[PDB]
């Protein structure tokens, strides 16, 4: 959700969008 370094969730696509924090 935030703009951190580790993803919050994963989609059935390629890469995730938002990050922790």
């Amino acid at each position: 959700g935030g703009a951190g370094h580790v993803p919050e969730y994963f989609v059935r696509g390629d890469f995730p969008i938002s990050f922790y924090g």
